């Protein structure tokens, strides 16, 4: 630390970073919030705080001191940070100048220091004020309280000194002041800019160096140095965020948006910019632009900044600024901001502008402005359609019609003159050809027209696809893109036409390629092929003849591709081959093509991509068509296996099976015709291989997951089959038609959204609505059934799009209809895990500000625990910035209410969000009436309310309120209990509750309130138990007794009341005599009268009639707990009472539907016994697969090159570690692959290795030492660096298990390669301290949770240890030095020490001084034994070879574990004995093994006294003779009791050597 640096100072109680900025034109400090997910990751150039420290010359700074006097100076600014008085009794405020002593502070260091040595960096500092001797401080209370959510958060001063109060300091890179001084410099630059325009006079030459200035800042902010191009035209493919951040800080973009603006405030005018006058001016104003648009890409902020100033854009449009540029890229950059921005006078705008250019630049920027991120948006692209229809604007469209002159197709375009000229397509495209500027420029127009009309028909808006369709006719496309003698680009450009016009339309419909539901009756007697297409055949043959022709021009032009050598050569030809393609696809997924046709279309697609964006795109779209054809096969499979079950079973029974025929039919069509490819399946692999090669991700991504489905064709078809579902039964048949009918009416309504949205569609979809709910069912079982059904139809995607439907809160009808559809996805996720599961899928939509939205939520997520688990923080936050912003009834808290439980079990984590959620929003939110006011308001309302609540009363509000508090304080947390005691004090709830009249229900919450706030504490309160208002509660609830128990005497009761008395008040009574901190008071004895008549009133409500048999079991148990408690409590019974409490104590003292489905059950059980080894078979094909690459491609070629370097493997490498973000299931399942190439070879039976060899034959032409050989060739291609990263980087628990897996897998057999690798990467690389952090944390939370285990007496934290401690062990097997004094000491700024944290968890494990006093039979059981032999294996490594500062480490540890692993040797450890005893001799022999070897080469005697001293010699030598014994009892096992002894007798003798006693006791006879 020295003075002139700059460090960000750090509070970790307010978890904010300081910072000083002009929130009100005025600096101010302050600790800042974020929303960022990490605290540490928002920062800020004026957060940035330099060090200045005091030295006897003003111009010497030296470095800096603890005692030295520290000033702390915003870096932006450069005003000093000071401590003034605050009208908290000094508040921090800049100075200008050190020079006062304001500025000056003190630093006192938060841990220990040497001497008054320099400051060390990076440490935690304690600030205060020297000039007013105090110490600053940090406040919740925001210094900008004013604005809505306020970040900045106010700092103050006190007397006092506070450890919490203390700052971190953060090093900044120089990089970072070095861009923001250059930054202050670009600001004045600007601001000289500014003065001259302010002045309003700018000379030529200062002009020129403005442009200079804007060059300069163009390349700077695209990080990139001038290629010689214009500046305008500067390329940056990613810009720096943080570069931007600081811009946008610092206003830049604020100065520039006003340097465009002062000119036309005039200084220049935009008409004027024609004019060469202005035309430099106009250069200025584009450079501007082209800064902005750089700046603002992909930033949002950045976006958010300039949307304020989205006017000036408005109003600059129309002008040469390229003012359209940037504003289309901002608004496809965001849609929100778009939504916002757009407005029909600005369409207008662009239509005139257009019209008057009549160029197709404005075209294309309106063709830009409509889609986004490939994806239209609805109200902007109804806008344009609206004006684009609009026939005022006829002109600008160029008409085109046919005529035979078989057939021609002419245009007529209209000129700036007003002149129509009409002409053919052929002449205009020959006229091009001839290179005529005027008709290339209309066809390049018409081409721009052209896709416009496409994008306007984009995403099936058909408002405008009929009148395009009106226009253009299927005919004419599809002569037009026949004729050759068109240029390429037109005809790509019809492609799309037809596609995005016709093709897509509601006659067509996707399909589904496979279906889980089949009909009994229709399941075929015998199936082919053919057959398997005949089903929906006769509706494919009538949807064919409309497009018929474009199907051959689709195949035609596919065996064209392939025909030609080389297929993605020409440019010109790839864009046409993208649109066809993509047209193949689309008509594929409408289902256009029959099953034959698409396996003959396998082979040209795959064919094509057999061994640039257009390109990889065209690959990708090919590879989707790949795996619809595969899940049509799929299909096709389980309808064969269904068509053999049903053969079967008519041939048994005509209304014994023969498993083993149907088993030898159905491996037959799992293992021919249904080949993808007639290369025998090779070709696919090859294609997959090629694929992920290639450098795409998307691409590479795709290609890998058809790789791995490649090789799993029949463990996905057994789980498919087993998915299956039958409809026999003929009511359910019925209920199948009537919803499938419903369904696709439903389905077209709200497709014709636009149709039927502002009339009878109303009321008919009601009416379906209706007839889907009442479909639901009744009883459980049928529900289930039903849900089966729909789960089947796929109902839930076309409810879920009808919620998606536009609408206006006015529209009640509309309101009405989306009501039925919320209840009827609450039927649909009614008790089905599944269906629960899918919901939350499309959960998204679901997170609206809506009530019913939030119940429909509240019913998705209930009783699933799995989800409660896995919800998400950013949804806790919408729920209570919805509740802060409106908090208007219960719905919202019934939310949080129904998450905190979920099948009867808590979550601490849930609950503390809950807490500290509430804290954040305040007062505000949690409404109280604890005032004497506010209570006399509530005593108003209540008295209103006294004869009833409303369901949704404010005072029903504040009641459900309180409930969820209730609710968090359920589970004896102790954590947010204190938030709780804080929240609500006793007092206030005793005032409500003595008031003269209470709502019934408000007491039994306020009962359950305390029954968990107060009773369930897991630490004790002394309040609580020094309290009396508990027996003024109790005085009226024996009040509250005696009025139920009167009630029902006099045959009238408030059932309320009875609940009350019955459920809250017996729970909170029976909890506090429970508690043995309430036993500690002593009150009872004042309160005498008052206990005595609370277990009269308890045997009362017990004696009575009207109390219930399981009320009246509870009412007993709490008063035996009463009678323990009556037994010694200065409390004498009446006699009389004390006779019904003896009757008390004697009572406690005291065609077949079913046999079809079960058949069916029984062939896919056998089916998938039959066929278990098979699967492991084909998965393990992959292996060899993946080993040899370099088989599939041909022998010499390139791709073989590629493959025999090791490219396949290195890439899957490096791309497992580029997408464990994106795909953590491909991720897991790569790491798995390479986990088993690394694991041995096995035999699979002889029907697998059949199996295998003919798998192996087919995709390959034939062409411990070699697992250590694969492990080194692993190694090279780089597995180790992927395993570093993936355990420093990972968040996910399967990547980490996965990669700690596959580094065992590759140190296994104590690789010294490897060992080095890992090594050397921990020493060279920076992130070495963060790998160990990982281990080392994730084992300090396993012994936390050891520990909390131990005390409650296996936990995922304990479990993950196994692997770790075995990652260890091996990394240090074969006694590698380096690696062991490593481990303990890994040379880097934090050094986390893996050998003690080993040995304390083993210490733990088994108990630590318990253990050693020799309880450890009671600690360990067969659970963990394995997991105390694996940490005693880990460190008998550690200390092996022998490493003399890991024995002494281990020997000398604070823990005293060496006396646990003495008491392993000498405790009998009787429960594992009694059943298991080879753990125990394995425990022992494994103890005895780390003993020797923390004596194995140490001369000195230390370490053998220590060991001595906890291992006495007579009880030593008496196992040793125990042991020989015990032979005789030995079971066949491994372990032998006489090698066990053996190994104690070393050991003793090694210790004997420095023991008379144990030498002479060893003697023999
Ligand atoms: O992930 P997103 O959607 O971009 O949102 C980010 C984050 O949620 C905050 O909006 C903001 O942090 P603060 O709340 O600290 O401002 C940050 O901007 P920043 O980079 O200016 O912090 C954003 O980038």
């Amino acid at each position: 630390l020295k003075g002139g640096d700059v460090v960000r100072l750090f509070h970790a109680e307010q978890e904010k970073f300081l910072t000083c900025d002009e929130y009100k034109g005025k600096l101010q400090v302050f600790l800042r919030t974020t929303l960022r997910q990490s605290a540490t990751s928002a920062t800020s150039s004026n957060a940035l705080w330099e060090v200045e420290v005091v030295h006897h010359d003003p111009c010497r700074g030296g470095a800096g001191h603890w005692n030295g006097l520290y000033r702390f100076k915003h870096l932006a600014t450069g005003n000093y940070l000071a401590a003034e008085e605050n009208p908290i009794k000094y508040c921090l405020v800049a100075v200008p100048h050190g020079n006062d002593i304001a500025s000056l502070f003190e630093l006192d260091p938060t841990t220990l220091q040497k001497t008054d040595s320099f400051v060390p960096r990076n440490s935690y500092v304690r600030l205060r004020h020297l000039c007013t001797n105090t110490w600053i401080q940090s406040t919740n209370v925001p210094i900008d309280i004013e604005e809505e959510r306020p970040i900045r958060l106010m700092l103050g001063t006190c007397p006092t000194k506070e450890d919490k109060e203390a700052f971190a300091i953060v090093s900044v890179p120089v990089s970072e002041i070095r861009d923001l001084d250059f930054a202050n410099d670009a600001s004045s630059m600007l601001a000289s800019a500014v003065e001259k325009l302010n002045e309003g006079f700018i000379s030529q030459n200062d002009r020129r160096f403005v442009i200079q200035l804007l060059e300069d800042l163009v390349f700077f902010v695209s990080d990139v140095p001038n290629n010689g191009q214009n500046v305008l035209d500067i390329m940056v493919t990613k810009p720096n965020r943080e570069r931007q951040k600081l811009m946008r800080e610092q206003n830049i973009l604020k100065q520039v948006f006003g340097i465009l603006k002062a000119p036309f405030r005039p200084l220049v005018r935009l008409e004027e910019l024609s004019d060469q006058k202005n035309a430099p001016y106009q250069h200025m104003f584009r450079l501007c632009y082209r800064v902005l648009r750089h700046s603002q890409e992909d930033y949002r902020k950045n976006q958010e900044h300039i949307a304020k100033q989205f006017g000036m854009m408005q109003s600059q449009i129309g002008y040469d600024i390229l003012a359209e540029d940037t504003i289309t890229a901002l608004l496809h950059n965001n849609r929100k901001l778009l939504e916002k921005h757009i407005t029909k006078t600005e369409v207008e705008t662009f239509v005139s502008l257009v019209r008057k250019n009549r160029e197709p630049r404005f075209l294309d920027y309106l063709s830009d402005l409509c889609v986004s991120n490939h994806i239209a948006i609805p109200v902007t692209q109804e806008l344009i359609c609206k004006c684009v229809l609009d026939p005022k604007n006829s002109d600008i469209l160029i008409r085109t019609e046919l005529r035979p002159v078989e057939e021609e197709v002419w245009l007529t375009w209209t000129d700036k003159n007003n002149e129509h000229h009409e002409k053919s397509v052929r002449q205009l495209a020959q006229e091009a050809r001839a290179g005529n500027a005027h008709d290339e420029n209309v066809l390049s127009y018409y081409r721009y027209q052209l896709k416009l009309f496409a994008r306007m028909c984009l995403d099936r808006q058909y408002l405008a696809i009929d009148e395009i369709s009106q226009q253009l006719g299927v005919d004419l496309i599809f002569l037009c893109m026949a004729d050759e003698m068109l240029p390429f680009d037109l005809r790509a450009s019809f492609c799309h036409l037809m596609l995005h016009v016709h093709v897509d339309r509601d006659p067509q419909e996707l399909v589904t390629p496979v279906k889980f539901a089949r009909l009994w009756t229709e399941i075929p007697t015998a199936i082919t092929i053919k057959d398997y297409d005949s089903n929906l055949n006769a509706s494919r043959d009538d949807k064919k003849n409309k497009f018929a022709n474009t199907m051959e021009f689709v195949e035609d032009y596919l065996n064209n591709v392939v025909s030609e050598a080389v297929p993605f050569a020409n440019e010109e030809k790839n864009k046409l081959t993208f649109e066809v393609v993509s047209l193949a696809h689309n008509l594929i997924y409408f289902g256009f093509y029959s099953f034959s046709e698409l396996l003959r279309l396998t082979r040209t697609l795959l064919g094509i991509i057999d061994c640039d964006i257009v390109v990889m795109e065209t690959k990708l779209k090919i590879l989707e068509i790949l795996q619809f054809i595969l899940n049509v096969r799929l299909d096709y499979r389980i309808s064969y296996l269904l068509s053999v079950f049903k053969k079967e079973f008519v041939e048994v029974f005509p209304m014994n099976m023969n498993l083993d025929r149907i088993g030898e039919q159905a491996e037959a069509m799992f293992g021919s015709m249904l080949e993808v490819d007639d290369e025998g399946g090779r070709m696919f692999l090859r294609v997959l291989i090629h694929l992920t090669m290639h450098d795409y991700a998307p691409l590479v991504s795709g290609a890998l997951q058809l790789l791995f489905k490649h090789f799993s064709q029949r463990q996905e078809a057994m789980h498919t089959f087993k998915q299956v579902q039958l409809l026999i039964s003929a009511q359910d048949v019925e209920n199948y038609k009537v919803i499938k009918s419903e369904l696709d009416r439903l389905r077209t309504m709200v497709e014709k959204s636009e149709l039927w949205v502002d009339s009878e569609n109303y009321q008919i979809v009601k009416g379906i609505l209706e007839r889907l709910n009442k479909m639901c069912g009744v009883g459980e079982q049928m529900r289930k059934k039903q849900q089966r059904l729909l789960k089947n139809m796929d109902a839930h995607k076309v409810m879920l799009d009808l919620l998606q439907i536009p609408y206006d809160k006015g529209d009640a009808k509309m309101m009405e209809i989306l009501r039925y559809t919320h209840q009827f996805l609450q039927k649909f996720c009614a008790g089905n895990p599944g269906n629960q599961a899918l919901l939350h899928k499309h959960l998204h939509l679901f997170l609206t500000p809506g009530l019913l939205e939030a119940e429909t939520m509240q019913h998705i997520f209930l009783n699933n625990y799995q989800l409660c688990s896995e919800i998400s923080e950013p949804v806790l936050q919408h729920f209570v910035h919805l509740l802060a912003t409106h908090g208007r009834h219960v719905q919202y808290l019934d939310f949080l209410h129904t998450v905190i439980k979920a099948e009867g079990k808590y979550v601490k984590k849930c609950q503390d969000m809950i807490m500290t959620e509430l804290t954040n929003a305040g007062d505000d939110v949690v409404v109280f009436y604890n005032d004497k006011a506010s209570l006399a308001h509530l005593l108003d309302m209540m008295k209103a309310a006294r004869d009833g609540v409303e369901d949704h009363s404010p005072l029903m509000y504040h009641i459900s309120l309180v409930d969820l508090l209730a609710a968090c304080a359920e589970g004896k947390n102790v954590y947010t209990e204190i938030k709780c005691t804080s929240l609500l004090p006793l007092e206030d709830v005793v005032s409500v509750v003595t008031h003269e009249d209470c709502i019934t229900e408000v007491k039994m919450a306020y009962v359950n309130f305390v029954n968990h706030c107060y009773v369930d504490t897991e630490v004790e309160m002394k309040e609580i138990y020094t309290s009396n208002h508990i027996w003024t509660l109790f005085e009226n609830f024996t009040l509250d007794m005696a009025r139920v128990c009167s009630k029902r005497e006099k045959r009238v009761a408030d059932p309320t009341l009875e609940k009350y008395v019955l459920s809250v008040v017996l729970d909170t009574i029976n909890a506090f005599f429970s508690s043995p901190f309430s036993e500690n008071s002593t009150s009872l004895q004042t309160h005498q009268t008052i206990v005595v008549q609370l277990l009269q009133s308890t045997t009362r409500l017990l004696e009575c009639p009207w109390l219930q048999q399981q009320h009246k079991g509870s009412v007993e148990a709490c008063i035996r707990t009463l009678a323990m408690v009556a037994k010694g409590r200065a409390i004498l019974l009446p006699m009389d009472l004390d006779a019904h409490i003896s009757s008390m104590l004697s009572s406690g003292a005291s065609w077949d539907y079913k046999n079809i489905i079960e058949k069916l059950q029984d062939i896919i059980t056998a089916l998938e016994e039959r066929l278990k080894p098979l699967v492991q078979a084909e998965l393990s094909v992959l292996v060899d697969v993946l080993h040899w690459p370099e088989l599939l491609f041909l022998e010499g070629s390139e791709a073989y090159q590629r493959c025999e370097s090791g490219g396949f493997l290195s890439k899957l490498i490096q791309h497992t570690k580029d997408l464990m973000e994106s795909e953590e299931k491909l991720c897991i399942k790569v790491l798995r692959t390479l986990q088993q190439m690394l694991l041995k070879k096995t035999k699979y039976g002889d029907r697998g290795n059949q199996l295998r060899k003919m798998l192996l034959q087919n995709y390959l032409q034939n062409r411990w030492s070699a697992i250590a050989a694969t492990q080194c060739r692993l190694d090279k291609e780089g597995a180790t660096k992927l395993v570093c990263d993936l355990i420093t980087s990972t968040k996910n628990e399967k990547i980490f298990q996965e990669s700690i897996g596959l580094a065992i897998h590759l140190l296994d057999g104590g690789n010294t390669e490897i060992q080095k690798s890992f090594h050397n990467l921990m020493m060279s690389d920076k992130k070495s301290e963060r790998f160990f952090k990982v281990l080392h944390d994730r084992m300090k939370r396993a012994q936390q949770e050891t520990k909390s285990t131990v005390a409650v007496n296996m936990g995922t934290s304990v479990l993950i240890m196994q692997p770790i401690l075995r990652f260890l062990q091996l990394l240090c097997e074969n006694h590698n030095r380096d690696l062991q004094n490593f481990l303990r000491c890994q040379n880097n700024k934090t050094n986390y020490n893996l050998v003690c944290e080993t040995l304390q968890f083993l210490d733990i494990m088994c108990g630590s001084t318990t253990g050693g006093l020799g309880l450890l039979g009671l600690y360990i059981n067969e659970d963990n034994v394995g997991l105390v032999i694996q940490t005693l294996e880990t460190l008998t490594e550690y200390c092996q070879g022998p490493c003399h500062e890991n024995q002494t480490c281990i020997v000398t540890h604070e823990s005293n574990g060496i006396d646990i692993i003495t008491a392993l040797i000498l405790n009998d450890i009787s429960p594992l004995c009694k059943y298991r005893m080879d753990l125990v001799l394995q425990l022992k022999d494994n103890a005895s093994k780390l003993l020797l070897a923390l004596m194995e080469s140490r001369h000195d005697s230390e370490n053998a006294e220590r060991i001595l001293i906890s291992l006495r010699p007579q009880e030593l030598v008496d196992v040793i003779k125990k042991a020989y014994l015990q032979e005789e009892e030995r079971e066949n096992s491994e372990v032998s009791p006489r090698e066990v002894g053996h190994n104690i007798y070393i050991l003793a003798l090694q210790l004997s050597r420095h023991n008379k006693q144990l030498q002479h006791l060893l003697k023999p006879v």
